[PDB]
């Protein structure tokens, strides 16, 4: 019956089944008192609580704790009851080096918690991974998949590129770049001024507007990331597809491109897992 | 129908029902002789009278005989003849690790008492308890819930900090410090005077002018918590509301601050319950 | 109507009603000749004549035949054919360890007697007590109320303290200590000549000057109680004043003290009285 | 040369030196009438004759008159012409916030006295002193110090808590409690009956049997400061050795709690000071 | 002249220099009344005792009323009445987030306190410092620093991870992980059965035995941190140095590791310090 498709993503995780939505990947393992006002969860003696806590930039987002979080997003788009679901699960192009393990750890198995007091096992029917990026391929329309394209999902820390022909790829790339080294060169001299600020905490000042980023810096990383990929793809060739919430940073200067032909997907930031469910249905139907 | 809030407080307890107010949290059941000049209570073999004896700084402050003056409290905010309420209470932040047995030790539960020679005793409806200094975030308008803030209550021994996005909390953190520190800290030397005086009778000595205090140690110890305050909050970031009584230590000089956006609340003090009561109604209605 | 305050003090008792004054609380039930050269009156089997016979520094004023003499100084303050009248009483602070049987064996009875020959009965409207040496306080003006003072009763064997804040009692005391333990301790020593004198002739014999005492050892007496009241009262705090006829023994070197606030009340002796009055208006009206 | 111990315990106070023993606590400076029927002693204008009197529950034990008493106890312990001692004292845990005075105002001076006409002064080698309760710790032998103890004092009014490791203390606590309250509690409603009974007369009462009491009051009781304790620590934890006499009401119950590892010490009441003994050497020896 | 290293440790603080050793690293400041019968420090208005009351398992460990502690640690290290010290310090890989500020507000000053009444203030001639675990490296003979190691120290809260070659570090890792978390999922069910023990007391209960635990379980957590530390490190490669108490607890079943090449280092808990030592010559010397 029932299909899920579970996105790690690069700032937050994604859910979609009996229910949809979002969430930080935050994780807080660390200090807790408040147990009660904190999403929480308890499993194998890991115990975390949801959207809070530390990131810091690394790998291995598919061992380090994230089991819990993991659960609770698929628990968020299902119901607070379940214990048997088809699983769909996806990962960043390059992390794929890390396929087989959590595979064979996870297939067809049941796994417990205690989340929020709810302390549940649920097994899984099956689990079946995809490129995170990739898979927004399949959201796309026989109107611009029957010429080539590229793929291209602007995630935070990453942009990954798969370039495309009808009905197969061509190439593939993935640059950990993003938003995050362009927040980290604007506080490699805005934090020098003397002020306490970081690149974590940089995009809720800028959406307050406590502090504010000159465009033409958007520019410049839009200028460092076209030189980049110049090598790989010509733009102009391959009609790109924007995705990811990166590409939420820039829409308005994506538009301005002297690109021939792009578009930043509606939904962007959630394309790749409706492709991922096209991909789902041709698995279990 | 009916909804009550108690606050313990760091200093007072505070009670809001049928009748509003607070009253000083120092308690005796040391030695008494006058019975009728004072205000009295008697339940499960504890006598005690209020307003009056030994506070000496203790944690356990809910454990440790409070329960009459408790019962007062709420007897200041009922009516003389009340049997049935339904009970909003607070803690502390930190406190909070010991909530489990008082909420299952009172939870609709009736209990007895001598008071004053009323002598009656009284049902509670039901117990949901808040942290204090956080509840302050309810009456919070959306003028400032709208952007990030911090709920910043000075209480007298401590400092509770609970720093909130819109509509949902971000950090938190409590320090046992404020007004009682700089006393003693006052008194370190002061009292080498050669002078018999304490940080419990200081702040009357102040309020007549007997002994007074140079503003500048006000400054001292205002530097010494935004130093300490530091790591974890950006000031200038997350609009600082000021709460508790110890905020009225220093309004005058944190108006003064080189902060962007701040407001010592009106009725700082009592902020707390306000919005507190916010969340009495989400519950009760 | 008619108001009463019946002071019964340490060595007089005290009268205010349709007349004023004090007599001696000596007392002799004991040879008796000459009836007609002394005060006298017999109740209920007690014949007791006034100001004059054994007292004996004995407690359990309030029990030992002190009725006729108290009935006396109603009859003082009252006219000789009196019926009825309303009662205010006091006794020192530890003493109302007593207090409940005294007005339920006095609330509203008539009484027999038969003084002098006017041999009457008279009704009581109402009694209600206050503590000796604590209703200085109602007398007092707002000139010093608005600010923390200290009631301090001297009586020849007390010293009775009532350390007061605006409008309210702060903290209280009262030792067995005055002008007695004095007397006593000179007495050690100069009875010790092989002179027959002693504490209760001793005054006379100063008043007269038969015999005097160093005033240096009124200044030891002075720095022994002031030691004695350290741990409770800061004396510079407080605003102290005086009462009591023991304060008169002394207003001479207590105006010489190093204190920053007090004063020897004016008629020190029976200011208690007169705040008690305004306490019975405060009852009355 | 010459060690001496002075406890000034709960009800008694007690001596070790070339004598041992001890007597009650009552003291009387009032009335007195038959010098030769009563121990009697004069120092410093303070008359004072020894056990019976007033006790009152007062604090400030220390302070109040009980020189005379102290002096007393001094001679119990001593010979009748004793001019020089040295001095191991104690006081309870909490009430040495009044060590300092004391201290200088006794050290390496001599004091004069009366006594019965024995009447002379005595100089002390040197006072060392040592919180009551916890001094059992040192008459512990390795049989249990191996392993963490409690010393448990069970004084009238007080429970003294001192939580040990091996040579060394873990925590402690004192609760003002004690077989007192238990008299208040009884007396609450069996001096209701229409009796005139008190707490200070009420264990001769139940020595004679004239009035008894239930034993499940007793386990009551037991019950109550067991609540309390837990808080703080485990019972089962810390081997607990029962000292003072308010263990002596009990031991029969206190054989059957369910505890692992406990004992009352035999001579409960005075194992403090026979480890206060040890300390006294470590000092002279 | 001199040198001395502080290593601050997860449960212990550490000193060398003119004496050596080490101590718990509890802090209390919270109450405090028999000053002489704990040690005790009070400097810049922060008034601590050493080696008992909180702990917490807080990080900024290095900014947390440490100071005085820290200040402690010295004096142990050095004489009672030393001036000037040059400095050796240590924290913690990751902590080292927080090196610069405490260098410059340390960096060549003097400071005062007041510790158990010596009370004087000190200058140090310099701070020079290393990541804690690390140090080991020099404490390393070539006897096994000529080929590829791992210096592995297992402390309470973590195990840091150095991976060397031949005079050269090859990786590092630490992850917050150790005794503690043991001791908590023990507590998990075993303060389930309806018991009050944590991890805070639970070693000391195993250290007389009053409760015991499976070795089984020790291995099981043995076997969880080689799957953690598996992706890194190839164990039987890089000759493991196995340095931290939490080595001690463990040594009997690491000896039994099927791993080719490794060590519990003799003194494993001190290990560290002692090549921080030779670090300590290299600059001083
Ligand atoms: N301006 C704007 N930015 C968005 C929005 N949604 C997401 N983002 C940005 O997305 C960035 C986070 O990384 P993503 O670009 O989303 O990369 P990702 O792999 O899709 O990671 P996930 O968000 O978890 O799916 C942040 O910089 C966000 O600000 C949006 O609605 N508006
Ligand atoms: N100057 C001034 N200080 C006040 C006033 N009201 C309360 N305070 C101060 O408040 C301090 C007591 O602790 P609080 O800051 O009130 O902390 P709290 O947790 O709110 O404790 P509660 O007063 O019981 O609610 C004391 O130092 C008081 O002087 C006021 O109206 N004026
Ligand atoms: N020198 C002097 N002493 C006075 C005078 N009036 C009363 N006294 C003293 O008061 C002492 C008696 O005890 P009080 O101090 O009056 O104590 P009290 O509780 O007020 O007792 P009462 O006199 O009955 O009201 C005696 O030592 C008197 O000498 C006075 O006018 N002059
Ligand atoms: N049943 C019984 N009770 C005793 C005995 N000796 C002392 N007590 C009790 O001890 C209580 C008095 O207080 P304690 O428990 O002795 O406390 P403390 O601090 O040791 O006071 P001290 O007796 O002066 O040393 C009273 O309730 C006594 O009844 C005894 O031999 N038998
Ligand atoms: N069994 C045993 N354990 C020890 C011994 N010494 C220290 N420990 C353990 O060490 C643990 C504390 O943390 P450590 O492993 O020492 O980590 P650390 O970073 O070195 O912390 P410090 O002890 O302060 O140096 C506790 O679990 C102790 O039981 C010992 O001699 N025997």
């Amino acid at each position: 019956m029932k299909i899920t498709v579970v996105d790690l993503g690069n700032i937050n995780v994604k859910y979609v089944g009996e229910n949809k939505g979002r969430f930080s990947s935050k994780i807080t393992n660390d200090y807790q008192s408040y147990e009660e006002g904190f999403q929480r969860v308890e499993y194998n003696g890991i115990k975390t609580y949801i959207g809070v806590g530390e990131l810091s930039r690394e790998f291995n987002k598919a061992d380090r704790d994230y089991m819990a979080q993991l659960l609770y997003s698929l628990a968020k788009a299902n119901t607070a009851d379940t214990k048997e679901i088809n699983l769909t699960l996806l990962l960043p192009i390059i992390q794929m080096k890390n396929k087989t393990r959590l595979i064979e750890t996870l297939k067809g198995e049941n796994f417990k918690f205690k989340f929020n007091g709810i302390d549940r096992e649920i097994k899984i029917n099956d689990l079946m991974v995809l490129p995170e990026g990739y898979a927004s391929y399949y959201s796309l329309d026989i109107e611009n998949k029957k010429g080539d394209v590229c793929i291209l999902d602007l995630g935070s820390r990453t942009i990954n590129i798969c370039v495309l022909e009808n009905a197969k790829i061509v190439k593939t790339n993935t640059i950990k770049l993003g938003s995050f080294d362009f927040y980290s060169k604007i506080k490699s001299l805005e934090n020098a001024k003397g002020e306490d600020y970081i690149e974590e905490d940089i995009q809720r000042l800028i959406d307050n507007g406590l502090i504010k980023v000159d465009s033409k810096q958007y520019i410049e990383f839009l200028s460092d990331i076209l030189n980049a990929v110049k090598p790989y793809v010509n733009l102009k060739t391959y009609n790109t597809i924007f995705t990811g919430g990166t590409s939420l940073m820039l829409k308005e200067y994506i538009e301005k491109l002297p690109l021939n032909k792009f578009k930043v997907h509606p939904n962007a930031l959630t394309s790749n897992v409706d492709g991922a469910m096209e991909a789902s249905k041709k698995v279990w139907n």
